[PDB]
C-alpha cells in the first residue's frame, strides 16, 4: 500500500545518486566488455582441423634391431653387459642373446650395480654400452639355476641414440594435447621403445629364458608362431585447441569482469552508514529492510544489462560455426550469469557489515573477492579424483562454484552437446555424477547463506551508533523552585513519573529518576542539564530508542510505550550532525523528505514552494548540497525538520559553529515558526538559551532541579547587578570603593582587570541605586570615571550555581561565583629537533602493529609459499625405477579376441583369462571394436584400457598381434610383457612369473653439467616472485606521511618552527632502519632453500647491497606520491597497484618481447633504456641477470669441453658481476643509486616552496595610529607586538586590498579581540602574523624581530592553537607536550618541570599517559591549548579555543587562559562567539571591509555605540487583563519613544530610548512605580555587546 511507495521513493534516490557519478558508472560497463571481447580476438586467432575419420596404423616387427645398429660407431663394437657376473646361470643366458642379436657385441660382466653405476659415469670408453641385464638374486655364489620367478632390468642408454629421457618419473603426459600423441610416427613415437631398441632386447631375453628351461618345445612353438606389435587406431576427433583453453581463461575473465562492480557495492553501502543517514531514516519510520531491497533492485537491474551484453557477444556467429560457446543455448548461459550476479551482490552486502569506514571497505572487499578464488587453482587439475561431497563442499565459496560451472561449459562444448536445458541433471561422461544443476543450486544457496550472516551481524554488532541486541535474539517472539505553568496554552508533551534504570554497575550512561516535566504549544522550551544528569536518556526515550522502566509519557495524546508508530508521524527532528546527500539539489531534498513523511503527491509542490520561502532559499535553488555553505545547510536541515506539517519538533544544538549573522537568521526563523507547534531545544550556549527560550529546565543528577522563565530564574538564583566603570590614568580604586561601600553597604569588587573596576550590587538594595548613580554622576572628572554602566546577571551564572548546590564532583566544586630560561639555538636546537622528530616516527611502528605484521610477515610468506609452488630444485635426480607390469595404473580392463579357426588360440585365451592380476578379461569379437568403443567411453578408454590381444592364425603360422595405447608412455613394453609372460607359462608349469623394469642409466659427468645449465626458468621465476613481495612493502612508507598531513598535524609543526631537513631526514633514517628486518630475513629463506646463485661465494653480501640500494631508491619516491592522497587506505591500494604495474608489467614487457626471433621486437633495447628510471624494473632485471651470470659462469668452468662450447656459441659470462653491457648488474646499481638522489632533491624543491615563486575613520583608531609613529623615547621597546602600517594586496584578476594599514600595538598583560565580518580580512591578518602568508608594504615586530626578514627567529617565540584538532592519535597526552617543548628549545633539564606544571594547570593529569585516541572531544581542546602555552612564548594566537565544550569545562579553561595573561603575556583571540570575547578580553576591535572601525574595552564600546536601556517587567495575576494595559499605557507616557517589542503571558520587553535618561532617573521612576501599579518584578540592563557588533552589519559591501 505505502510500503510500495517508500520502496520506489527509496529507489529513485539511489538511481539518481549513482548516475551522478559518471566515471564510476561508465567504468563499470567498460570492464565487463573489455574483458569479454578478448575472447573474440583469441578465438578468431585460432582454427580447428576436425579430421573426417579413419586414422589407423600398420604393424612393426621386433625380431631385429632397427637399421641403425648395423653400422658400428666411431670407435669399437657395441657392448652388452650383465651385472650378476660370478653367477654362471646369468653368464650363459646372455650368450644366447648375443647369438640372437649378432652384430659384434662384446659381453662384459660386472660385480654389482655399484660398479656399473661408477663405470658409466667415470670413464671415457663407457659410451658404447647398449643394454645391461640385472637380476634380483644373491645366487649362492658359484652355481644355481634360474628360479621360475625371474625379474630383471635392461637399463640402457640415457639420451636418444637413433634420434629427452625415458620419462620414468611420470606415467601419463602432463599437458595432453587433443588427438593422437604422435600423429605421424606409426611406431611408438617420443619415449622410444622401438627406435632405441628396448623391445628387441626384451623379446630376445624372454626367448633366452624360455630356451633355458625348455630348449626343445620352444623351437617347435616358435617355428609356427611370431609376435608383432601394433598401435591402437584412433577415432575421428575435434582438433580445436581453443576449447581446451576455455577451462582456464573463462573463469578468470568472468571474475575479473565482475570484480569492480562488486567493490562499488560495498563502498556505496558503507558510505551511507558512515554518514549516519541510515540511522536518521530509521528514526522516521522506515524499517531496516527497505534499504537492502532498494540496494538490491538497483544493483541487480544494473548487472543484468552487463550480463545480457556478455551473453550476446559470447554467442553471435561471427563466422560460420565460430563464436565461443558455439552450440550452447544462450538462455542457459544468461540464466547462469544471473545466478552469479545474485551471488556476487549478496556477497558484498555481507562484506559491508564488517567495516565502519568507506575507504577500508572498498579497498578490502575488492580484495576478498579475489582471495575467495584462490582454492580453484588447486582444484582445476585435481578434479577427476574428488568425490561428490568434496566437490559440493568446495562450492560454499561462490567464486569457486562459478568456476566449476564454467569448466562444465567447456567439458560439454568439447563434445558437441553444449548444455541445453535438458541435461541439467545428467552427469558429464557416464560415471562422474556431477551435473550442471548442482552448480546453479549451490550458487543460489550461498546467496541465502550470506543473507543469514548479514542479518545477524547487522543486528548484534551494529557498529558505533546503533544499539545492539542479545546474541540469542532469534528465540523470543517479542516545590517553590517551579514557576506556575501557563493556562492559555495546551500541553503537547506530557511526562508523568518517568524513570529509567540501566544494567549492572557497568553503567556508562545516565539514569533518570522520577521526571515530571511538561511542555506547551506555541512556545520554545530549552532543556539544559549538567554533565552526567539524564537529558540524553530522556530525549532517547521520547524519540523511541529504548522503552522506559516505571513511567508513562504522552506526546500528542498517544503514549510512547504503546504506539510509537503513530507518534513518529508528527514528530520531526534534526540532529547535531548534517543529514544531507551530496549530489542532490536543495529542491530534491524537500521533495524526497516531504513524501517520505507521508504527504500526498498532488499536494506536495505548493508546500515545497512555501518552505523554500520560509527558509529563504529561492535563489541557490537546485544547487547541489555540496557547494552551499556551512550556514545554509543548517538552514536546510531545519527546513527538513518541519516540512509536511509536524507538531512536536525536537531539535538540538541548532546554531553550532556559525558566525553572528547566520545565527540571528536562524533565531528569527524559529521565532516566526513556532506559533502552532511545540519546540524543544537543547544548546551549549548560555545566551541562546536565554534570548530564545520561554521556559527553561535544568537537570543536575538525573532529577529536574528548577523550571520556569528566565526572569523567574535570575531573580532567584543570582546575585545583583554588574555595575562597571572605565577608570583613567589619574584614578584611584581606593577613592571609588569608599564611595560605593559607604553609599550601598553590601558590594564586592569583583575584578579590576584592564581598566574596568566592576562591582556586584545585590538586587535586594535597589532603593539606594538612585543615590548611588545620582551622586556618581557628578564626580566624573574629580574621581576619574568615564562612562560607567550596569547590567543584570547572566544565565551562565544561574546554570553554574544550580549544579553547584546539588553536586560534589571535583570540577563543579572548583568554579567560583559571587557569594549568596634561555632557549637553545645553533647546534643543540637542530640536534634536539632531530631527536624529537625521530621518536615521533619511530613510536608509530609499535603502537600500530598492523605495519609490523605487514612489513615482516607479508614478504616472508609471499616469497616462501611461492618458492614451494615452483618446487625450486638446485639438484637433479636420475630417473628412478618403473616396473613394467600392469598394476601401477590400477584396475584396468583388457579385451581379447579369438578370430581363429584352428588351435593355438583356445589354450592361450584360457591362460590369459587366468591372469587374475588387474582387470578381468572383457572378451570381445577388434580393430573396429576399439574404434567404436573409443567414442562413447571418452576419458575412460585412456584410463582403464591400455593393452589388447588378437590371435589370428593363417593356417600353420600363428601370429599374435599385441596392441598398445599410445596415450601412455610405457605401453609398448607392458603389452609384450604380459604376452610373453603367458606364452612362457604355456611351455612351463604355471607357478612362475616374469616382470622387468625400465630404470635408465645414470648421467655422466658431462651430461649433468649440461642438464643443470638449462635451468633458465628459475631466474625469471624468482625475480617475479620477489618483485611481487616488494610491492606490498614499499607502499607502507606513505601512511604516516599521509595521515599526518590529512589531519593537519604537519601544518602546526611547521608553524612552530621545525626545519625542513630535520623533518624528512629523520623519517628517512628510520625508514631505512626498518628496511633491514625483511631485507635480512630474506637471506635466511634463500639460505634454507639453498638458492646457490647468491649464497655460495661471498654473495650473501651482494644480495643485501642490491636490496639496500632498492630501499634507498624507492623510499623517497613513495614520499613524493603522498601529495596525491587524503586517506591512508586509498593510498595503500593505489600505490601497490602502481608498484605492480611499474614492476611486473614493464619487466614482463621486455622478457617476452625478446622471444627467440618469434615476435622480433628489436626495440626492446630502447624500452630497456626508457624504463631505467623506474626503481622496480631496475630490481627485477638485476636479480634475474645476477642469477643468469652465475649459472653461465658455473657451466663454462666445469670442463674444457664446456668452455669450447661457450666459445663457439658466444655465451659471454662476465667475472666481475658489476661491469657494464653484460649479464652484469652495473647499469642497475648505478641507476638505483642515482635515482634515489634525484628524488630527495625534488622533494626538497617542493617543500621549500620553489613552485609558487616560479573619511572620518574613528578618533581612537587614529589616536592609536599616531601614538606609534611619534612615540615616547622608550615607549615601544619592551612590547611584544608592534604591527605598523601593514597591508596586503591580492592579484586575483583585480587588486583586492584585503588589509589596510592596520596600525596596532599590543602589550604585556593584554588580550586583544579582533572581531570581524565574514570576509573582512580578519583571517589574513592572523596568517600574516603567524608567518604563513606573504607580506606587502609594512612590517610587524613580533618580540623584537621583523616579520619580513627574520621569520625563523619569530616562530620560536609564538604559540599557536588552531581551530581544528591537529593531534597524532598514536601518541600520548604527555609525549605530545614533550615534542613541542623540544621543537622550541627548553634545555633538557627543565622539560620535566615545564610539562609537569602545565599538565596539572590544565587539569589533564588523569589522562597524561593515555594514547590520544581515547580522548573525548573536550579533552582535545584542553590539550591543543596546552601546546600553545608550553615553553615561554612572547605571543599566543588562540583561535576558538573552546569550541565543542560544555559550560563547566569551558569555564575551567577560560580561567587558565586568563591566569596566563595576568602573569605578563599577550594573547590574540579570534572567535565566533561573542560570549567568549567578553569572558576573556581586555580590548576589542571590530574590522569591516579593510580596517579597524572601533577600538577599546567592551565597556567603552557599549558607551560610545550604545543606544538606551531595555526593560523586562512583569505584572501579577490579580488583574492581568486590567493591569497589563494600565502599566503599558504608563510606560508610553513617562518614556516617550518606547517600543513594545515582545509579550509572553505576563511580561513586556521595551527599548526605552536613551536620549536624556540618567541611570538614576530611570531607577527612581521604576522604583516608585513598582508598588503603585502592581508589578511583580523587573530588570533594567544596558545594550549587549553582540548587539553592538551587529550594528556595523550594514557596512558590508554587498
Ligand atoms: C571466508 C569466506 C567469506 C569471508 C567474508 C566474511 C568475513 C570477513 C572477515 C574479514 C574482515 C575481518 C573483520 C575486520 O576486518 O575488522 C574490522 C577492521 C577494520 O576496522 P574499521 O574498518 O576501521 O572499522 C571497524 C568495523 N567494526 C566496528 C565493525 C569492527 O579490520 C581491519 O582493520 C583490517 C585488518 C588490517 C589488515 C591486516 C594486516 C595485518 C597482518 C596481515 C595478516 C597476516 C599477513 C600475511
Ligand atoms: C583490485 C584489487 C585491489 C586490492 C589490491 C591490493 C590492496 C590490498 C588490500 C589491503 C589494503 C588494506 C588497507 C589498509 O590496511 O590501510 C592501511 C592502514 C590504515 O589504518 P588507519 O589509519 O586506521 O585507516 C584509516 C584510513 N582509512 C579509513 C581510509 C582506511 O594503516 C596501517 O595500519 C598499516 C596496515 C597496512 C598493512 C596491510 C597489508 C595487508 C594486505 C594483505 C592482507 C592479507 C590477509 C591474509
Ligand atoms: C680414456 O681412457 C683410457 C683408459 O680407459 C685412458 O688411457 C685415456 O687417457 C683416456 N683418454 C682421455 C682423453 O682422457
Ligand atoms: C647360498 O649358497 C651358499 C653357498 O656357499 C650357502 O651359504 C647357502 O646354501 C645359501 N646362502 C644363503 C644365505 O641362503
Amino acid at each position: 500500500m505505502a510500503v510500495l511507495r517508500q520502496l520506489a521513493l527509496l529507489l529513485w534516490k539511489n538511481y539518481t545518486l549513482q548516475k551522478r557519478k559518471v566515471l564510476v558508472t561508465v567504468l563499470e560497463l567498460f570492464l565487463p566488455l573489455l574483458f569479454s571481447g578478448i575472447l573474440i580476438w583469441l578465438r578468431l586467432k585460432i582454427q580447428s582441423e576436425n579430421v573426417p575419420n579413419a586414422t589407423i596404423y600398420p604393424g612393426q616387427s621386433i625380431q631385429e634391431l632397427p637399421l641403425f645398429f648395423t653400422f658400428p660407431p666411431p670407435g669399437d663394437t657395441w657392448e652388452l653387459a650383465y651385472i650378476p657376473s660370478h653367477s654362471d646361470a646369468a653368464k650363459t643366458v646372455t650368450e644366447t642373446v648375443r647369438r640372437a642379436l649378432v652384430i659384434n657385441m662384446r659381453v662384459r660382466g660386472f660385480p654389482s650395480e655399484k660398479d656399473f653405476e661408477d663405470y658409466i659415469r667415470y670413464d671415457n670408453c663407457s659410451s658404447s654400452v647398449l643394454a645391461a641385464v640385472v637380476f634380483e638374486h644373491p645366487f649362492n655364489h658359484s652355481k644355481e639355476p634360474l628360479p621360475l620367478a625371474v625379474k630383471y632390468h635392461l637399463r640402457f642408454s640415457y639420451t636418444r641414440r637413433n634420434y629427452e629421457g625415458w620419462h620414468t618419473t611420470s606415467l601419463f603426459p602432463l599437458f595432453p594435447n587433443p588427438g593422437p600423441r604422435e600423429p605421424t610416427s606409426p611406431d611408438g613415437g617420443e619415449p622410444g621403445y622401438i627406435r632405441e631398441g628396448f623391445l628387441a632386447v626384451q623379446h630376445a631375453v624372454d626367448r633366452a629364458i624360455m630356451e633355458y628351461h625348455a630348449d626343445a618345445a620352444t623351437r617347435q612353438l616358435f617355428q609356427r608362431l611370431t609376435v608383432t606389435i601394433k598401435r591402437f587406431p584412433y577415432p575421428p576427433f575435434i582438433a580445436d585447441p581453443f576449447l581446451v583453453a576455455i577451462q582456464y581463461q573463462l573463469p578468470l575473465l568472468l571474475l575479473l569482469s565482475f570484480t569492480y562492480t562488486a567493490l562499488t557495492i560495498a563502498r556505496a553501502v558503507v558510505q551511507e552508514k558512515e554518514r549516519r543517514l541510515k540511522e536518521y531514516m530509521r528514526m522516521m519510520g522506515l524499517s531496516s529492510w527497505l534499504h537492502w531491497s532498494a540496494w538490491f533492485l538497483l544493483f541487480f537491474l544494473f548487472l543484468l544489462i552487463a550480463a545480457s551484453f556478455m551473453t550476446l557477444l559470447f554467442c553471435v556467429k561471427v563466422k560460420p560455426n565460430v563464436a565461443v560457446l558455439s552450440r550452447s543455448d544462450p538462455s542457459l548461459v544468461l540464466a547462469f550469469l544471473l545466478c552469479f550476479a545474485i551471488s556476487t551482490i549478496s556477497f558484498s552486502f555481507m562484506v559491508s557489515t564488517f567495516f565502519s569506514k568507506a575507504n577500508m571497505a572498498a579497498a578490502f572487499g575488492g580484495f576478498l573477492y579475489f582471495f575467495t578464488y584462490i582454492p580453484y587453482f588447486f582444484v582445476a587439475p585435481r578434479y577427476n579424483w574428488m568425490t561428490l561431497s568434496q566437490k559440493l563442499c568446495s562450492c560454499l565459496l561462490s567464486n569457486v562454484a562459478m568456476a566449476m560451472g564454467a569448466q562444465l561449459i567447456g567439458k560439454f562444448e568439447a563434445k558437441g552437446m553444449g548444455i541445453q536445458w535438458r541435461d541439467l541433471l545428467s552427469p558429464v561422461n557416464v560415471d562422474d555424477d556431477f551435473c550442471f544443476g548442482q552448480v546453479l543450486g549451490m550458487l543460489l544457496l550461498d546467496s541465502v547463506l550470506y543473507g543469514l550472516v548479514t542479518w545477524y551481524m547487522e543486528a548484534v554488532f551494529p557498529g558505533q551508533f546503533g544499539v545492539p541486541q542479545p546474541w540469542y535474539f532469534f528465540i523470543m517472539p517479542s516545590n517553590e523552585y517551579f514557576e506556575a505553568e501557563p493556562e492559555d496554552l495546551v500541553a503537547g508533551i506530557k511526562i508523568k513519573h518517568l524513570s529509567k534504570v540501566f544494567r549492572v554497575g557497568n553503567k556508562d550512561r545516565a539514569a533518570v529518576r522520577d521526571l515530571n516535566l511538561n511542555l506547551y504549544e506555541g512556545q520554545i522550551t530549552v532543556l539544559l542539564g549538567h554533565n552526567g544528569a539524564g537529558k540524553t536518556t530522556t530525549l532517547s526515550m521520547l524519540t523511541g530508542l529504548f522503552p522506559p522502566t516505571s513511567g508513562r509519557a504522552y506526546i500528542s495524546g498517544y503514549e510512547i510505550s504503546q504506539d510509537m508508530v503513530q507518534i513518529r508521524k508528527s514528530l520531526g527532528l534534526c540532529p547535531q550532525h548534517d543529514i544531507l546527500f551530496d549530489n542532490l539539489t536543495v529542491a530534491e531534498h524537500l521533495y524526497f523528505y516531504a513524501q517520505l513523511k507521508g504527504l500526498s503527491r498532488q499536494k506536495c509542490p505548493e508546500e515545497v514552494k512555501q518552505m523554500l520561502h520560509i527558509i529563504g532559499l529561492e535563489d541557490k535553488w537546485n544547487s547541489r548540497s555540496r557547494f552551499l555553505s556551512g550556514g545554509m545547510r543548517r538552514k536546510l536541515s531545519i527546513g527538513i525538520a518541519l516540512i509536511a506539517g509536524s507538531k512536536v519538533l525536537i531539535l538540538d544544538e541548532p546554531t553550532s559553529g556559525m558566525d553572528a549573522i547566520s545565527r540571528r537568521a536562524i533565531w528569527d526563523l524559529l521565532q516566526r515558526q513556532k506559533s502552532d507547534r511545540t519546540i524543544v531545544l537543547t544548546t551549549h550556549f548560555m545566551d541562546e538559551a536565554d534570548l530564545l527560550g520561554d521556559r527553561i529546565a535544568i537537570m543536575a543528577k538525573g532529577e529536574l532541579q528548577c523550571c520556569g522563565s528566565s526572569l523567574f530564574l535570575k531573580q532567584k538564583y543570582g546575585a545583583g547587578y554588574h555595575m562597571t566603570l572605565v577608570k583613567e590614568p589619574h584614578c584611584n580604586p581606593e577613592d571609588i570603593s569608599q564611595l560605593v561601600h559607604h553609599h550601598v553597604p553590601n558590594a564586592t569588587l569583583e575584578s579590576s582587570a584592564g581598566a574596568e573596576l566592576s562591582f556586584i550590587l545585590p538586587r535586594e538594595s535597589t532603593h539606594r541605586f538612585e543615590g548611588l548613580f545620582a551622586k556618581l554622576e557628578k564626580k566624573q572628572k574629580e574621581l576619574g570615571i568615564a562612562s560607567f554602566g550596569a547590567s543584570i546577571t547572566t544565565m551562565e551564572e544561574v546554570f553554574l550555581r544550580v549544579g553547584k548546590l546539588v553536586d560534589s564532583s571535583m570540577d563543579i566544586q572548583a568554579i567560583q561565583l559571587p557569594a549568596l630560561v634561555k632557549l637553545n639555538t645553533g647546534l643543540a636546537l637542530h640536534c634536539q629537533q632531530f631527536w624529537a622528530m625521530f621518536l615521533k616516527k619511530a613510536a608509530y611502528s609499535w603502537r600500530e602493529w598492523k605495519m609490523v605484521a605487514a612489513q615482516v610477515l607479508v614478504p616472508l610468506t609471499c616469497v616462501t609459499l611461492a618458492l614451494l609452488a615452483i618446487n625450486y630444485s638446485s639438484e637433479l635426480f636420475d630417473d628412478p625405477m618403473l616396473r613394467l607390469t600392469l598394476g601401477e595404473y590400477g584396475r584396468t580392463v583388457v579385451p581379447f579376441s579369438v578370430p581363429g579357426t584352428s588351435q593355438l588360440g583356445q589354450q592361450l585365451s584360457e591362460h590369459l583369462k587366468d591372469a587374475l592380476q588387474a582387470e578381468g578379461q572383457e572378451p570381445r569379437e577388434l580393430e573396429e571394436f576399439l574404434i567404436f568403443r573409443a567414442s562413447v567411453e571418452g576419458g575412460g578408454f585412456n584410463e582403464r584400457c591400455l593393452v589388447a590381444a588378437s590371435f589370428r592364425d593363417v593356417g600353420e603360422r600363428t601370429v599374435v598381434n599385441a596392441l598398445f595405447n599410445n596415450q601412455a608412455y610405457h605401453s609398448p613394453a607392458t603389452a609384450l610383457a604380459v604376452v610373453d609372460n603367458l606364452l612362457f607359462k604355456l611351455l612351463c608349469g604355471p607357478h612362475a612369473s616374469i616382470v622387468v623394469s625400465n630404470f635408465p642409466q645414470p648421467r655422466s659427468a658431462l651430461q649433468a653439467a649440461k642438464d643443470q645449465f638449462n635451468e633458465g626458468r628459475k631466474g625469471f621465476d624468482i625475480a617475479l616472485n620477489l618483485l611481487f613481495a616488494m610491492a606490498f612493502l614499499a607502499s607502507t612508507f606513505s601512511i604516516l606521511a599521509v595521515s599526518e598531513r590529512a589531519v593537519q598535524a604537519k601544518h602546526v609543526q611547521f608553524v612552530s618552527g621545525v626545519h625542513v631537513a630535520s623533518f624528512w631526514l629523520s623519517a628517512l633514517l628510520w625508514d631505512l632502519i626498518s628496511f633491514l628486518i625483511p631485507s635480512l630475513l630474506l637471506l635466511v629463506v634463500f639460505k634454507a632453500f639453498d638458492v646457490r646463485a647468491f649464497t655460495r661465494d661471498g654473495h650473501m653480501a651482494d644480495t643485501l647491497l642490491l636490496l639496500l640500494l632498492y630501499g634507498w631508491a624507492i623510499i623517497p619516491l613513495m614520499y613524493l606520491m603522498n601529495f596525491f592522497f587524503l586517506g591512508a587506505a586509498t593510498a595503500y591500494t593505489r600505490l601497490t597497484i602502481f608498484n605492480i604495474l611499474s614492476g611486473i608489467a614493464t619487466f614482463l614487457m621486455v622478457t617476452i618481447m625478446r622471444i627467440p626471433a618469434v615476435k622480433l621486437e628489436e626495440l626492446s633495447k630502447t624500452l630497456d633504456h626508457v624504463f631505467l628510471v623506474l626503481p622496480n624494473h631496475c630490481l627485477g632485471m638485476a636479480v634475474s641477470s645476477f642469477y643468469e651470470n652465475y649459472e653461465t659462469r658455473r657451466y663454462c668452468t666445469s670442463s674444457e669441453v664446456a668452455a669450447h662450447y661457450c666459445k663457439k656459441y658466444n655465451i659471454q659470462y662476465q667475472e666481475n658481476f658489476y661491469a657494464w653491457s653484460a649479464p652484469g648488474v652495473g647499469r642497475f646499481v648505478a641507476s638505483m643509486a642515482a635515482s634515489g638522489c634525484a628524488y630527495l632533491i625534488l622533494l626538497f624543491l617542493i617543500e621549500t616552496n620553489l613552485l609558487q615563486r616560479l573619511l572620518p575613520e574613528d578618533q581612537d583608531v587614529a589616536d592609536e595610529r599616531t601614538r606609534i609613529l611619534a612615540p615616547s623615547p622608550d615607549s615601544l621597546l619592551h612590547t611584544p607586538l608592534i604591527i605598523k602600517e601593514l597591508s596586503k594586496v591580492y592579484e586575483q584578476r583585480v587588486p583586492l586590498l584585503a588589509v589596510d594599514r592596520l596600525s596596532l600595538a599590543v602589550q604585556k598583560g593584554e588580550c586583544f579581540g579582533l572581531l570581524g565580518f565574514n570576509g573582512a580580512g580578519k583571517t589574513t591578518t592572523f596568517k600574516m602574523l603567524t608567518g604563513e602568508e606573504s607580506l606587502t608594504s609594512g612590517d610587524a615586530f613580533v618580540g623584537g624581530h621583523r616579520i619580513s626578514s627574520d621569520v625563523g627567529k619569530v616562530r620560536q617565540r609564538i604559540g599557536y592553537c588552531p581551530q581544528f584538532d591537529a593531534l597524532l592519535d598514536h601518541m600520548t597526552g604527555r609525549e605530545m607536550l614533550v615534542m613541542y617543548a623540544r621543537l622550541r628549545g627548553i634545555p633538557e633539564r627543565h622539560i620535566g618541570a615545564c610539562v609537569e606544571n602545565t599538565l596539572r594547570g590544565l587539569l589533564l593529569e588523569p589522562h597524561a599517559n593515555k594514547l590520544v585516541r581515547t580522548y573525548s572531544g573536550g579533552n582535545k581542546r584542553k590539550l591543543s591549548t596546552g601546546i600553545a602555552l608550553i615553553g615561554e612564548p612572547a605571543v599566543i594566537f588562540l583561535d576558538e579555543p573552546s569550541t565543542g565544550m560544555d559550560p563547566v569545562a569551558r569555564r575551567l579553561l577560560w580561567d587558565t587562559v586568563a591566569r596566563a595573561r595576568e602573569s605578563g603575556k599577550a594573547i590574540i583571540i579570534t572567535s565566533h562567539s561573542m560570549e567568549e570575547c567578553e569572558a576573556l578580553c581586555t580590548r576589542l576591535a571590530i574590522m569591516v571591509q579593510g580596517q579597524f572601525k572601533c577600538l577599546g574595552s567592551p565597556q567603552h564600546l557599549k558607551s560610545k555605540f550604545g543606544s538606551g536601556y531595555s526593560l523586562r517587567a512583569k505584572v501579577q495575576s490579580e488583574g492581568q487583563q486590567e493591569a497589563l494595559e494600565e502599566f503599558k499605557a504608563f510606560v508610553d507616557l513617562t518614556f516617550p519613544g518606547s517600543v513594545l517589542e515582545d509579550e509572553h503571558q505576563g511580561m513586556v520587553h521595551y527599548h526605552l530610548p536613551g536620549r536624556d535618561l540618567s541611570w538614576a532617573k530611570v531607577f527612581g521612576i521604576l522604583e516608585k512605580a513598582k508598588e503603585k501599579y502592581g508589578v511583580d518584578d523587573y530588570s533594567v540592563s544596558q545594550i549587549s555587546l553582540e548587539q553592538v557588533f551587529l550594528s556595523f552589519a550594514h557596512l558590508q559591501p554587498p
